[PDB]
């Protein structure tokens, strides 16, 4: 019945791979931005928050937090988690990977600016000899269009987000790698994810460098 | 029917809740332990470790990595990650919030030293405040002897781990949670994790000063 509620701030963060699989899944999903320290303070207060943060999505019944728990549990749901536990497996370690890399772009903004350099170069590195590497062999040793048994899953959705904001971090990483360019492609034509990357979407813009010392106050 | 192997360094680290784990559903396992550069080298070079790094553990013809991956697998396979999809929701929820704080304590020895102080103390507030009084509350909401559908699941397994480490760490910080101490009690006396905390199990030691030159 009910339409997933979204509990994060006005941002990408730590909430956006959600937004990316329920749109990709074709799922409608409401949001309620945290726009100050009340309303945080207020989740806290009211008992939603398990460990005292968010994301936080009411989805069937449930008051879910960590955004892994949360992805998990949509992406069962929606058939996207593979059919059997080995499958399963195979996509974990894929996502796993992508979310180590994730994390390292997403935190790169609050990185002591004494070492945003020598880190930004790090990340880099990672992404051309480490990650890419990675899933272009996977692409290459079995040809087929999905990372995991020839159908859409998590992983693809997963790993296509992440090709865009290594995109935006610099635009000639993802060069010598032509099949996640082929599967960003692919992906990025699933009438879903086209509409999700569209204007007007639910999809968040970077986060600017003004307002992120002003996402600070909260 | 390969027994699974656990190719780590010859300490905690990130294979440890993987040794817990498979102990606890009664799985014999085998490691082969990284001593040299070389030979971390070799199953990079020889494709073993699709991002270059370890834990992996060679289990039903994979070459799994990363932890999550492994421990998701193995807790599947072993009846130890619920019954349903709501089940695992709960399950992730719980487990996600110990490997939050277990992170941080795992990390806690490679802090600069001059961040060293500060780092503990905000462990040890996040323990009292946040992720004890979290646990406490769902033991208290059905007061039955696991964490979830009144049956042994990785959840527990996780938690009690991390007892352990929260109670080398400081032995006070458990002191106002009676139903967590109940709960390690009852884990640590279950046939299988009670082997395990005997001697000679593959349970591995703390970090001491002079092994961390590794």
């Amino acid at each position: 019945a009910e339409k997933p509620k979204l509990h994060y701030f006005n941002a990408r963060g730590r909430m956006e791979s959600t937004r990316w699989l329920l749109a990709a899944a074709g799922v409608e999903f409401e949001e309620k931005f945290i726009k100050s320290a009340e309303d945080l303070d207020k989740l806290r207060n009211d008992g939603y928050l398990m460990f005292q943060q968010v994301p936080m999505v009411e989805i069937d019944g449930m008051k879910l937090v960590q955004t892994r728990a949360i992805l998990n549990y949509i992406a069962s749901k929606y058939n996207l988690y593979g059919k059997d536990i080995k499958e399963r497996a195979l996509i974990d370690m894929y996502i796993e990977g992508i979310a180590d890399l994730g994390e390292m772009i997403l935190l790169l903004p609050v990185c002591p600016p004494e070492e945003k350099d020598a880190k930004l170069a790090l990340i880099k590195e990672k992404i051309k000899n480490r990650y890419f590497p990675a899933f272009e062999k996977v692409l290459k040793s079995h040809g087929q269009d999905y990372l995991v048994g020839n159908k859409l899953s998590r992983a693809d959705i997963h790993l296509v987000e992440l090709l865009y904001y290594v995109e935006e971090l610099d635009s000639s990483l993802i060069s010598s790698f032509p099949l996640l360019k082929a599967l960003k492609t692919r992906i990025s034509n699933l009438p879903t994810v086209k509409k999700f990357l569209q204007p007007g979407s639910p999809r968040k813009p970077p986060m600017d460098e003004k307002s992120l010392e002003e996402a600070r106050k909260i």
